[PDB]
């Protein structure tokens, strides 16, 4: 009940997608480092968390895509987002993955729904997957209305999996983890 409010608000935030941009990293001036992205005359500050800190050194980084979710921060920054950095596509991707949703309402009834998640990137961040999928589950399945727990599992063609626990926000460090979008096989969602 109480926890759903915060999650529903976060996962209904607006997002932005920047592709084929350049990232600019200057000397560390605070506790976390940032990649600056300037698509159209405003500077986006992307926190470098988890694996991204060692992945991007000072200087210019070409072929950068960013999945952006602006949010509040303790650094006094106006256009701040965490993770979501990937390598731009070498060429167009036109792929898709079936989503299988099992939901048990607050009355015990078990239902099923299906959707198709469209994949247009070779490399996709767990940030993007987690965010887009939860937003879809809120809009179409009322996630965080009556029920707000369970899991999203991204199943890969090689047998790998990536799990997002629905009762809390995706851990920040994992927002920088990236996977092969073309190798996503299907997605399983269980809400309870
Ligand atoms: C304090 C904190 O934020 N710690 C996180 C780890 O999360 C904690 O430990 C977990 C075991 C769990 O108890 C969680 O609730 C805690 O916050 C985090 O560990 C990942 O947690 C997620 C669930 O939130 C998964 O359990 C993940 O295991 C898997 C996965 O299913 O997603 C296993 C899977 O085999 C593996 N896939 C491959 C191909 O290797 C994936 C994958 O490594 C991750 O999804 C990539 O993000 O992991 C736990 O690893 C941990 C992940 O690095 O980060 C902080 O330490
Ligand atoms: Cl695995």
């Amino acid at each position: 009940n109480p926890k759903f409010k915060d999650l529903r608000a976060y996962y209904t935030k607006p997002s932005l997608e920047f592709k084929n941009e350049i990232g600019i990293i200057l000397k560390k001036w605070t506790t976390i480092r940032f990649m600056n992205v300037v698509p159209d005359y405003f500077i986006y500050k992307i926190a470098l968390v988890g694996k991204d800190d060692k992945k991007y050194g000072e200087g210019v980084h070409r072929n950068v895509d960013v999945f952006v979710v602006l949010e509040e921060n303790n650094y006094n920054l106006e256009k701040y987002s965490v993770g979501g950095i990937t390598k731009s596509n070498s060429k167009k991707v036109d792929h898709k993955a079936g989503v299988r949703i099992t939901k048990e309402d607050n009355k015990g009834t078990i239902s099923h729904d299906v959707s198709e998640f469209k994949i247009t990137k070779e490399q996709i961040s767990l940030k993007e997957l987690d965010f887009k999928l939860r937003k879809q589950l809120i809009e179409k399945n009322n996630l965080y209305g009556n029920v707000g727990s369970g899991k999203i599992v991204i199943k890969m063609k090689n047998g790998g999996k990536y799990t997002f626990e629905l009762h809390k926000k995706l851990q920040e460090n994992r927002m920088a983890d990236v996977i092969d979008g073309t190798n996503i096989d299907n997605i399983e969602v269980n809400i309870k």
